C-alpha cells in the first residue's frame, strides 16, 4: 500500500539545537500519521475485501453476465428509491480512501510552513544568543570571585555593600550587544504570526473533518442495502430485470469503525493545540529568581512586561528547551539547591564556585 | 502484516546512563509485544483461514449468489434464535483483530509517559550525582595514606584514634554541595509520582483486558453454529429460505486458543508489577556497611531516614545500576574482601591500597 | 509499478554551495512527482481494475468466446453510434498511463538543461565571489579600528570627517579585481537565459497539458457505455450479434478524478512560476542599507543601475542564500541593530567591534 | 513463515571474554534451532499441503457444500466410531505447529536465566582475576632471574637451595589481594546455582517433551481415516448423510516423520547435559603441575581441597578457556616441553628467559 | 526454498593464518554445496512439478472426489499388484528431498570436528614456529656477513673451511627452544587422528550414500504407472472402483537425473580423498636442499626420520602453506636459482647478501 511509504518519506525521524518542542512533535505524528494507519488497516493486511459490492443477480446469468452486473454498480452508486426518483447517491464508500490520504496530505501543510518560514530566522536567533550566555559562566566565578575573599578582609557596608555596585556596573560585565538585541527583537511581530498560523491552521482543518464527516457521512450509516437499474441506456431494449435489487455492501463495518475512530482521535486532539496556543499568552517566571542574579541571565527576566505577544516570548520558549545542551546542563540546572538580606547573598556565592568545573 | 512493522517501529532496542531496569525492559517487551505476536499468528503464517465463515446453501444457488449469501453474514454476524426474536450478535469475531491492535498501542502509554515526563530531570540528577561521586576515590588512598604509615611511628590513641576526627573533619574530606543537593532532593516528590503511574496504568489495563475478556468472550466461547435471515429488507419478496441456518465459525479455535493465551499471559505478569511497585517500599541497606567508611558515599548511606517513598528512593535505585560502569567498575565492586574494634580498620585500609589502579 | 523506480532515479534529494532556491525546488518536486503519485494510485494499490472493460454477451457464448469478445473491444474502442456511421474513438482511456508518464518525463527537461548550461558557471562565479567578501572582515576592524581610538584624543572634522577620506581611499581598502569582475558581469546576459528559458519552459509545457485535456478529454467524460461491432471482418459471415451493445468502462470515475486532480494541482502551481519569473523583474535593496558602509559589500551595492536583467542580478540572487552558510553567518547577520550625520558613524563602529569574533 | 523471523531475532551469534563455552553454545543452537527448522520444513517449502483435509461427500452435493464438508470438519477432529459414542479427538494434528513454536520458545528460557543472573558477576571477576593475573609475567623472570647468574658464581646449598626461601617469601613476590578474593569466592556457591539451574531446566524439558510425545502422539499415529458428522445441531432436521465418512488426513507422513525427528535430536543431545553437569564435580588438575610454580598461579593451584561445587571451579573453568587470549597465549602455552630434585628446578629457569617476548 | 539458506549459512567464504588447504577447501564445497543444488533444481524453478501424481479417475467422478483420489494416494504409495498381495511401496519418491537434505548435513559433521578439535592447537603451533622462524634472517645475513670480508683477507682452509665451525655453532646462531619445540611436538600424535577421522568420515559417508542409492533406488527406477484401492477401510462398502489403475508418477525424470548425478559426483570425488589421506603416509623433501644450510630451517629439515605419522609432519604440511605471507614471500622464495664443494658456498652466501632487503 501507499501508507508505508507515504509515512517513510513523510513525518520521518544548527548540528545541535532543537527547533520543536516535544508536544508540537507528538500533535504532528498523531494528526498525520492518524488516517495514514487508518487507510492501511482499511485496505490491506487483516480484511481481505476481495469485491467491496455483492449483487443478487438471476440463476439464468451466466458467470460473465454476473460480472458485468457486479462490476457496472460499484462505479454507479446510486439508489433507485421507489419514493419523484429520488437516486440518492452512495458515493463516500468509493472515496473514503481518497478521503482519508487527502486529509493526510493536508495536515502536512503546517509542517512545511513552520520549517520553511520561521526555522532559520529562529535558528539564527537561537545560535546567536546562545553564543553570548555561553560567555557568563567566567563573569561571576572568574570575575567576582575576589568578593567572598576580601570579605573576610573586612566588615559589612564597605565590602560587601558598597562594593556590589562597583564591581556589577563595570566594563567588563556589561553585554550592550545582547540587551539591544533583546530590545530590539522584542519589537518585532514576524515570527509570533507563523507559530500562530502553524496552529490555526491545524483547527481549521480539523472542523474541516468535522463538517465533512458530518454531512457527508452519519447519512448513510446504517444504509447496506440498494437497488440499482442497469436498464438506463443502451441495455434498455433487453428482456431482464429491471431492478436489480439488493446490491449489498459488503465493508459497512470497516466504513463505522474508521469513521468513529476518525472522530475520537481528533476529539481528543482538540484541546492540546488550545493549550499550546494559549502557551504564548503568558510571561514564564518559573525559575526567574535565579536568572536575576547572574550577569547575562539578568538582560532575560529584565524585559519581561507589557504584551507577551512579541518575538521574545517565542525565544525564551524556544531557548527554555535547548538550556540543557552540554556546557549550560551545567551549574544553572544544578542551582535547585538556591531555591527555597546579607546572608543570601553569599551563600548564593560558595555555591557558585562549588562547581568550578575544571 | 502490520504486527511485524509496528514491532520493528516501537519496541526496538548520556551516552552510557541506563534509565531503564532490566525487569522494566522485560515486563514492556511482553506486555506489548505479545498482543502483535498473537495477531501475527492467528490471520498469518500457518493457519491460512481462507474465510471465516462457510455457509450451507441450496443446491439450487449458483455460485454468484452462494458467494452473496456467505458475504452478506459475515459483516451482519446475528443470531435468529426461534426462542422475542432475541438476535444476538456474535461481533468479537469480527472484532478480535482491532481489540488486539488497541491493546497493543495501549499498553505502551505508560512507556512514553516515562519517557517524556521523568528521562530528563533523572538524567540530569543522575549525571551530576555520578560526576560527584567520581572523585571520591583520590580522597581516601591519596588523602588518608598517611595514616597507617604514621601508625607504625607511634603507638594507639594518638596515632589510630585521634586523627580520625582531624582529618576526616577536614576541608578536603567533606562534599557540601552534593549534601545540600541529595538533602533538597530528599524533600521532593514529583519524580516517584511518575513512576507509581507508570505502573498503576499498566495494572488498569490489565483489569481492563480481564473485564473484556470476561464480559464479551466466555459467552461465544462454544458456539459454532448460527442461523440467519437475508430476507431482511428489499430480498423479501423472493422466493428461497428465510431462515439461512447453520452458518458455521470456522476460526472458533483460533478465537479460543487466543482468549486462553492472552488471559494466561497477563495472569503470568500481574505479580511482577507489584514487585516492582514494592520495590519502593523500603531502604535497601545491603552494602550500607561498606558505604559509610568512603568519604562521598557516606551522605548516601547517612540520609536513609523516615518514609521511603522519596526522589532520593528512587535516584538511589537507578544510582545501583549504573554504579559499576567502567571506574566504579573497580575497587567499590572488589570490595567484596570486607563483608565478614582496632584491628578492622587498617584491614579496611591495607585492602584499600591494594587495589592501587595505577 | 514503475512509478516508485521513476521516482526514485529522477527527483531525488562546490560542496556546500546553495544552487537552487527553495520555492524552485518545491515547483519541481510538484510539478514531477504529481503525475507520478496519481499513476501509482490509479493503477494499483487501492483501486485494482482488473479488467477495465466489461461486456453483455449473449448467454449462448461460452466463457473463451466471451473473453475473445471482451478482449477484442479493449484494443479496439470504437463507439458504433446509429446516428453515416460516426465511430467515435475512446482511445485516451487506454493511453492514460502513457500521458501520466510522458508528462513526468517532458516537466524534468528544464531541470535537465539548468544542471547542464548553468550550474558550473555560476558556480564559479559564486565560489569566486564568496572567496572576495570572507576578506572583508579583517578590512573594516582590523583596518580602521584606528577611528575612534583616535576620535577620543581629538575633536570632530579632523578626526571623524577628514579621516574617513585618507582611510576609506587607501590601497588596502580597494578590492580593484572585484569591481572589474562585477563590471564585467554586469553586461554579461547569458546565465538570465538560461533561468528565463527554464520558467518558460514550465510555463509552455503547463500549457500543453491544458490543451490536451481540453481537446481529448471533457469529451469522453460523461460516457460509460459504448456499442461495438465484432462483424467487421472475417468473422461477418457467422451467425451472432451484429451490434454487441453496452460495453461498460469499468474506470471511469479513477478517470474523472485523475483529470480533475491533474487541472487543480497545474492551476494551483501556475503563479509561483510567474512569481519567479518576475523575481528578476527589480532590483532588491531591501539590506543595501547597511551594504554600503562595508568595504566590500559597497560594491554591491554601487552597481545597480539601469535595466534589472544582467547576470549580476541573477548572482546576487543566488548570493543572498548563501550568504549566511557558516562565516558570513556572523555579525552581518546579527546587524540587524542598525535598521531603525556624526552620532550615527561611531555608533555603527562600537557594535562592530563589539562582535569581534575571536 | 515466523520461523526465520524467530531465528533472526533470538539464537543469533567485557569485549572480548568469552562467557559462554562451546558446548553450551552448540547444546543451545540445537536445542533452540531444531524445532524451528522441523515447522519451516513441515508447513512451508517442500511439502504444500494446501487443504490437511481431504473428505468424500456424495456427488449430489456443490461445490460450496463439499467446501463446507471439508471446512467445518478440520475444526471439529473428532472420530464417530461405531463402538458409547466414544468420539475420539485427533487435535495433536491441529495442534503440531503450536507445540513446535511454544517448545522453541521454551527452550530459550535458560540462556535468559544465565544472561541476567550470571553473566555480570562472573564477567567482574574474570576482569579482575585476568587483570591480576597478567602482571606475574615480570615477576618470575624480571625478579628471579637472579639465581642462576648467581648459581654460576657459587655451589648447591646456599645458592640454589637456601635462595629458594629468601626470594619467594619476599614482599615483591606476594599477591595478598587476590589470595584474600580466592578465598573469599571459593566459600560462595551463588554463581554454581546458576549453572546446576540452567542445565536442570533443559534436562526438565526434554522429560516434559517426552510425556507430551507418548501421552497424545503414538495413539493418532497409524490412523489416516474418521468418519464425522455435520447434522450435530441445525443441520439435523435435513436430508443427507448423517455420517460423512473417510475424511483423510492428508498430512499424516509429515506428522510421523516431525514425531520420530523430534524423539531422535533430543535422545542424542541428552548425554552431553549431563556431561556438563557432571563437569564440576571434580578438581581440574590437568596442567597444575606447572601452575605451582609460577607466582601468581600458585595460588590457583593451591585452593584445590573438599567438594568440587563451589564458585572458584566455574571461576576456575571460565578462566581456562580465556587464558589464551593475547597475552597469556604465550609463554604459558608454549610450556609444553615441561611435561615429562637439582636439574629439573634449574632447566625450568632458561627456558622461561628464553621466551623473554621482547 | 531452504537450499539457498542452508547454503547462504553453512559453507560461507590468528588473523592471516592459512588453516585449510585449497585441495580440501574444494573437496568440502564440492561434497557439502551439490545435494543443495540438486535439491534446488529438482523442486523449484525451471520443473514446476505442481503435484507429483496424476490419476485416472472414472468419469462419474466430481471435481473433489478427483481431488480425494488423487491426494489419498501421495501419501500411501503401494502398488497394489496382482502377484500374495505383495504391496511394494515407492517411498524414495516422496524422500527424495527429506534425503537431500540429509546428507548435506551430514557431509557438514567434518567440517564441525576439525574446526572445534584441532584449529585452535594447530594455530597456536603455527604462531609460534612462524615467529620463532621470523628471526633466522638477520641471523645468516647481519651474522655471517664477515665471511666472505673475511675470505677476501686470507686463503682457503683457515678462512673458509675451518671458521665454519666457530661461527655455527654459536650462541647466537643456536635456537635451543625451536629444537625442543619440534622434539617434543614430533613424539605427539593427537592432532593427526583428527585429520585421519575428518577423511574416513567422509570416506564412510560417501559409501551410505552408495549403499542407500542401491538398496532403495534401482529397483523403483523404471516404474510410472502403479495401481492403488482406496476401499481399505471405511469406504470398502461403496459402490465405486476397487483397484483404482494408473495412477502415475509425474517427475521420474527428475528422480533418475539426480541419482545419476549424485552417483557421477562422489565417484568422481572418491579418488582425491585418498589422495589426501595418502599426503601423510611420506616425508616431502623437496626443498630440503635450501632448508639445510639455512640456521633455523636447518632443524625442520634435521628431524625427518621414523615413521611419517606424527604431529610434525601435519605441521610442516601447513607451514609449507603460510610460510608465503607477507615477510617469508621473500629470499626464501626467490632462492630458486639455487638449485642446480668450495664455490658452492660462496655463491650460496653471495646471493643472501644481494637481498638485503633494507
Amino acid at each position: 500500500s501507499l501508507a508505508h511509504t507515504a509515512a517513510e518519506y513523510m513525518l520521518s525521524d544548527l548540528k545541535g539545537l532543537r527547533l520543536e518542542l516535544p508536544l508540537d512533535r507528538i500533535v504532528k505524528f498523531v494528526a498525520v500519521g492518524s488516517p495514514l494507519l487508518l487507510m492501511s488497516l482499511a485496505f490491506a493486511q487483516e480484511f481481505s475485501s476481495g469485491s467491496p459490492i455483492s449483487c443478487f443477480s438471476p440463476s439464468n446469468f451466466s458467470i460473465r453476465q454476473a460480472a458485468y452486473v457486479d462490476s457496472s454498480c460499484w462505479d454507479s452508486l446510486l439508489h433507485h428509491k421507489q419514493d419523484q426518483d429520488k437516486m440518492k447517491s452512495l458515493w463516500p464508500h468509493k472515496a473514503l480512501p481518497y478521503s482519508l490520504l487527502a486529509l493526510a496530505l493536508l495536515m502536512y501543510l503546517p509542517v512545511l510552513l513552520w520549517q520553511y518560514a520561521a526555522v532559520p530566522a529562529l535558528s539564527s536567533d537561537l545560535l546567536f544568543i546562545i553564543s553570548e550566555l555561553d560567555k557568563s559562566y567566567n563573569r561571576s566565578i572568574r570575575l567576582v570571585q575576589h568578593m567572598l575573599k576580601i570579605r573576610q578582609k573586612s566588615s559589612d557596608p564597605y565590602v560587601f555593600w558598597n562594593e556590589l555596585e562597583k564591581a556589577r556596573k563595570e566594563r567588563y560585565f556589561e553585554f550592550p550587544l545582547l540587551e539591544r538585541y533583546l530590545a530590539c527583537k522584542q519589537r518585532s511581530h514576524s515570527l509570533v504570526a507563523t507559530y500562530l498560523l502553524r496552529n490555526s491552521l491545524l483547527l481549521i482543518f480539523t472542523s474541516a473533518t468535522y463538517l465533512y464527516l458530518g454531512h457527508f457521512h452519519l447519512d448513510v450509516f446504517f444504509q447496506e442495502e440498494f437497488s440499482c437499474s442497469i436498464k438506463t441506456g443502451l441495455l434498455s431494449d433487453e428482456t431482464h430485470v429491471p431492478n436489480l435489487i439488493t446490491c449489498r455492501l459488503t465493508s459497512l463495518s470497516i466504513f463505522q469503525i474508521v469513521s468513529l475512530s476518525s472522530v475520537a482521535i481528533y476529539t481528543i486532539l482538540v484541546p492540546v493545540i488550545i493549550y499550546n496556543l494559549t502557551r504564548l499568552c503568558r510571561w514564564d517566571k518559573r525559575l526567574l529568581s535565579v536568572y536575576e542574579m547572574l550577569p547575562a541571565f539578568d538582560l532575560l527576566s529584565r524585559k519581561m512586561l507589557g504584551c507577551p505577544i512579541n518575538d521574545l516570548n517565542v525565544i525564551l520558549l524556544f531557548l527554555r528547551a535547548n538550556i540543557s545542551e552540554l556546557i549550560s546542563f551545567s551549574w544553572l540546572s544544578v542551582l535547585c539547591v538556591l531555591k527555597d538580606h546579607n546572608i543570601d547573598t553569599v551563600v548564593d556565592f560558595m555555591t557558585l564556585l562549588a562547581g568550578l568545573e575544571p
